[PDB]
């Protein structure tokens, strides 16, 4: 049998809207732009 496993934290950022995996944070947010929510600024205005 095998065992030794290093759990490190090098992909910190994890798109949970489609299923994706960056490393730095600019590829995470250049990849938001696609889930662009509806007016964000402000109250809900509904
Ligand atoms: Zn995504």
């Amino acid at each position: 049998g095998s065992s030794g496993s290093s759990g490190t934290g090098e992909k910190p950022y994890k798109c949970n809207e489609c299923g994706k995996a960056f490393r730095a944070h600019s590829n995470l947010t250049t990849h938001q732009v696609i889930h662009t929510g509806e007016k964000p600024s402000g109250p809900s205005s509904g």
